[PDB]
């Protein structure tokens, strides 16, 4: 058959009360397609039952937005593929600093952070701001920003995850894609808030009006950039996301992992 990675949620017992040979599966599950005979319905199992097909789900999904006229996600293929570095790791959403923080600190000899590059062992120092924003544009670095410039290059990445440790970055969603086109397939983790007063049970460290922008940009973080998550972790308190956070990266850190294409 073939490998696809599910890129929604789906348990219709859990939804409708319905109960079926219908498989339930989470954001990010690789799932193993034995029989896509049925137009609607696929036979498959994670990685025994049937989801709904390809068809099915964005049929859905366009319905949907065609409702909106004068007024799109299912499954993308996977193979897998050997790495020979520990991945990267992007933590994104609410909190995702504290729990940095506590990878780095816990477990400092698997998580480690990398040496940024800066025109001002801690850091490269670049003297000229020129050749700086020349490597800028040629790519060099997986992001950047400003007196002075600072990035994090694909090479600094590369040498902490050639070293053995995962590296803990400190970056927006638009590196993902920047990691996997240097062949660095990093562990993208967005913590999604249940709601808004999801926010302030996940993080107690801040007011009501910091939770709610906190909640508004994670709802645009994840209307824009879903395809690059690798999982999506949820919960009712800091501990329990950061307990999913280290079962995330356990599970997706093999010698073995699947990806696109």
């Amino acid at each position: 058959g073939f490998y696809i990675r599910a890129l929604f949620d789906y348990d219709k017992t859990k939804d409708c009360g319905f109960l079926s040979q219908a498989l339930s599966f989470r954001f990010g599950d690789v799932l193993h397609v034995i029989d896509a005979g049925d137009e609607e319905w696929w036979q498959a199992r994670r990685v025994i039952g049937f989801i709904p097909s390809k068809r099915r789900v964005e049929r859905r999904e366009w319905s949907r937005l065609k409702a909106k006229d004068w007024g799109v996600l299912s499954y993308e293929t996977v193979t897998q593929m050997e790495v020979h570095y520990a991945r990267p790791i992007i933590i994104l959403g609410p909190t995702k600093d504290r729990a940095n923080d506590d990878l780095l600190s816990e477990f400092p000899d698997k998580f480690g952070s990398c040496v940024p590059h800066t025109t001002r062992r801690d850091y490269h120092f670049v003297s000229s701001r020129e050749k700086m924003e020349k490597d800028i544009q040629a790519h060099k670095f997986i992001e950047a920003g400003q007196s002075h410039l600072y990035g994090t290059s694909v090479q600094s990445v590369r040498e902490v995850a050639e070293q053995g440790k995962h590296c803990i970055l400190d970056v927006s969603a638009n590196a993902v894609r920047r990691l996997q086109a240097a062949h660095l397939h990093p562990i993208a983790i967005f913590i999604r808030p249940r709601s808004l007063e999801n926010v302030l049970e996940i993080n107690k460290r801040i007011t009501e009006e910091q939770a709610r922008k906190a909640f508004d940009r994670a709802t645009k973080l994840e209307q824009e950039f879903t395809e690059c998550f690798s999982a999506i972790v949820e919960g009712d308190s800091f501990e329990e996301i950061y307990h999913k956070v280290k079962r995330v990266i356990e599970d997706l850190s093999g010698p073995y992992i699947w990806v696109p294409a």
